[PDB]
């Protein structure tokens, strides 16, 4: 398929709902070979199952809250994939505090901090910690949300954070450019008055990433795609 | 391929060069049958030439600044596909006077109304023609350019025909897709300050706009996707 | 106030509840001296009772579907005022039929052909007609709507027309900037729940935006779009 | 002037070249009481010193990296403005090393998160805790710059900093406009040949557009980033 060659890390596998559960089914697919990270030893056995059921055994632990974590994970890939093709950014949270109710109520330093940190930073520590690792003709992605770009109530600092975020992919793509690499994201709606009339799934999400971490995409970088049934470019309907 | 089951018309095709020969190609190499349509008599023999290479033999006559052309030309697709699952607008026209210079000195009530007549009412106007035509999955794209957006010197108004366009793109996203169309447009770099580092091909754009017009990308609707290596992200390169 | 020392010509004005009028108002308000348009002959009467009462007895027909009217305007204006520091620009159209329902059945080539040649081609229309006569300083202004941006229903090809307007705002801005002039749009809320401000805009509030824009004191502001909706658009869901 | 009866906070003016010293200078202009913070020591005397040339002798310390020199700041103020009328945010930070050629390979974990606490959390932390004091139609400003939205060589974290900066506006603006609360951004052109106005944008500019941005003259525009760059973002290969 469209990805076989391709040698492609996803983080963020928590369960058969996650965004990233969509994108490596997609990715393996299309004939690419995939390893996994898992965030603790709460996740290990379920990213295990995963990984091994897309015919993969490199399931590596990272905590991207930690630059040493980030570094040993790519130390420890290295050893079977000295090269790569890059990674899908899957990862994101704010403390539950910060999503209830007025926004000027809810936010604090502390949470605003974790938020950008975990939601935002670590996409750009993550390239940082493999650059030298990554093949020419690579592409990176991360998932965004429309938070980012309106007011959503409840969202609050997320929205800050993910507004962080997609800037990151502007300048994650112009410095990476370069060295044949491509950075992008996608806006994905929510897993009426959506044009498509429905919500988008996992398997629509999936689809988008795969390409946009394919050669088909070679002519986008440092783009916010919107996969969100043109939700965000209607009003009022 | 990917567009396997898929049958597309392809309108623009007028030189090796044009890009819907480059979307005319992708498309055929993943599997979608194919038709096309020419301007005028000018360009007939090229597009036969052209069809009969990607294994097609349906080369219809469509001048859009004449609705009974476009309404004589889909009753004679009709013939050969009662149904089919989308197209892709590749026309674009300002008269030559309207490019040169001072954009206010440059621009006339006549240069204004041909260039949003041809490059965005006939858009619109293909899609009226063939609404009760389109199988559900259908998928509309046309072709935009950075103009729309911001003012480029020379572009003059075809960069109001721009905004217009994708407007419609927009407009049309939301009223088609509760019979499960799809309307969307790629932003074409011109075919340094580029984060890529080089210009897009029509290999590029036509392996995106066969991506936007497949199933891989349910999830994507009155989007206009930026397919021009990260230009229009950067400032100050 | 701080339009003292500028002549603006407003167009548009066709009743009390005109966003023309609200413009008007602010600018008088702020020491502009002002001259008007009217359509057609049907709005002669009260656009001169408007423009009195904003001190003005410049009251010109101009029909901006035609090149001759806009340049004898221009020339009658010339008589009175030979140079003066920018325009209004408060004309919209399209056919009733365009807005009725779902967007492509309702086009058709001759609509949209209105609209856009209304709404859009008239602005700059404008601006070929007068540019000699701009001072450096002067500021040209038009009306748009979020239907430019999103797809809302009914409003159908007057947003592609509004679409084109904003680009044309950036183009003319580019081109006349280097000779003093700016070039600004206000996209206005309709004259709400969701609305940040909680209440829809007035014509007092767009006035007040209005008369910002066409004085010296946006000096740094060009080619932008500027929403004078109460933040509804960057909200979302609320 | 048009701010006659609103008091203002103004942050940031470090010199007579600050953004925040010609915001001040327009404001007190029109017709503002003002009041000034200072971030240290350092800076005391010359802000008790600009600060009285423009009417005012309230001059706290405020270092908004901590919640309580932000609360005892404002417990000050308190003292001599129990209500007010909003404040001016012209406040940005991020480490010179942040700042040095490749991105990637400049940026860390401790200057990103430094660069967004001192340069966008600090605007919202300043909302918290003065809300109560804010009267019905107050209005908060910020500063951003174009480094928000584009890639731009060596601004670097500052520009995912400025993304977030501008979200906050938008969020701000949705929780507080209910209350009668509004809140902008200026996002301003650097303080050139291919600018449409075909010149730099200066503190003064910027002044008179964030006076405007602070009172009742911009009651319809609230969660808005209004570019004063004279039309720079909107060009393209000038
Ligand atoms: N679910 C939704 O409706 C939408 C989600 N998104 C974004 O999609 C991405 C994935 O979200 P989902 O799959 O829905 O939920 P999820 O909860 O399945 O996945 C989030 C993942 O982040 C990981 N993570 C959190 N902190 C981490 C840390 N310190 N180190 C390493 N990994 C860490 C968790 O282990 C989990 O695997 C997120 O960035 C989210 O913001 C975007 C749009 C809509
Ligand atoms: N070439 C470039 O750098 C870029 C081009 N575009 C857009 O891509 C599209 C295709 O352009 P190109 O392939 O470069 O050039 P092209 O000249 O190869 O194709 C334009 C096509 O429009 C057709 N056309 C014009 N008026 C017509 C009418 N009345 N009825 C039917 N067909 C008509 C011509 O026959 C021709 O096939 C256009 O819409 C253009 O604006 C977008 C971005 C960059
Ligand atoms: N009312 C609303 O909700 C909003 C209106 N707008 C825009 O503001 C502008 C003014 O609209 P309104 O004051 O609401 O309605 P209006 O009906 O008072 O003003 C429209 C004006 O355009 C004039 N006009 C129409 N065709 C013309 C022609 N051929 N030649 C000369 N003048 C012509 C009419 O005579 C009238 O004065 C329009 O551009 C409109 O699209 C923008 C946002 C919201
Ligand atoms: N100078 C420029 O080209 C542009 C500047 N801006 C923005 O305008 C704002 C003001 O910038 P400028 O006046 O140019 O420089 P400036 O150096 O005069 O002002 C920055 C101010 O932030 C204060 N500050 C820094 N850390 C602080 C802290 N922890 N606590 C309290 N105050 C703190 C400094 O004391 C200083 O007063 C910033 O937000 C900047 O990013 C926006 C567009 C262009
Ligand atoms: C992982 C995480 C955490 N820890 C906190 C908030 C959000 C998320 C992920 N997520 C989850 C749902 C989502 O829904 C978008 C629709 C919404 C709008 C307002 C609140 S949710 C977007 C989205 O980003
Ligand atoms: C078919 C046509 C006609 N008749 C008139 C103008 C433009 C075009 C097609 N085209 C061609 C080139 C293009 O280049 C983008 C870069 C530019 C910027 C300024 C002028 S060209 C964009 C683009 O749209
Ligand atoms: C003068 C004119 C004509 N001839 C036809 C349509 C619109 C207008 C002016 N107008 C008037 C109202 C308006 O309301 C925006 C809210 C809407 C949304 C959908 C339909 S109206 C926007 C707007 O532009
Ligand atoms: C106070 C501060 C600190 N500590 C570090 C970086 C920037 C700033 C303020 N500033 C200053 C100048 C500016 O210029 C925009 C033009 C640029 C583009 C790339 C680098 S500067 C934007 C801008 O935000």
């Amino acid at each position: 398929g469209f990805l076989s060659g391709k040698r492609i890390l996803v983080t963020g596998v928590a369960s058969k709902l996650s965004i990233a559960y969509g994108i490596a089914q997609a990715m393996h697919r299309e004939g690419a070979e995939l390893a996994f990270t898992y965030q603790n030893d709460k996740l290990k056995g379920r990213v295990e199952e995963f990984a091994a059921q897309l015919g993969s055994d490199i399931v590596l632990q990272c905590d991207v809250a930690e630059d040493a974590s980030i570094d040993t994970m790519f130390a420890e890939l290295g050893k079977v994939w000295p090269k790569f093709d890059g990674f899908v950014h899957s990862i994101g949270f704010a403390p539950g505090d910060q999503l209830d109710g007025d926004y000027v109520n809810a936010v604090t330093r502390e949470g605003f901090k974790i938020a950008h940190d975990i939601s935002s930073y670590s996409f750009v520590a993550m390239a940082k910690a493999c650059r030298s690792m990554l093949n020419p003709g690579s592409a990176l992605l991360t998932l965004s949300y429309l938070g980012a770009e309106r007011a959503i109530p409840n969202y609050n600092v997320m929205g800050l954070a993910k507004a962080s975020l997609e800037a990151n992919v502007r300048y994650m793509a112009n410095a990476m450019g370069p060295e044949g690499v491509r950075v992008n994201a996608i806006s994905a709606g929510p897993i009426a008055v959506t044009p498509i009339r429905r919500t988008v799934t996992i398997e629509d999400v999936g689809n988008s990433a795969a390409f946009l971490c394919s050669d088909l995409s070679a002519g986008i970088s440092g783009e916010v795609v919107h996969v969100d049934g043109g939700f965000s470019i209607a009003a009022m309907n």
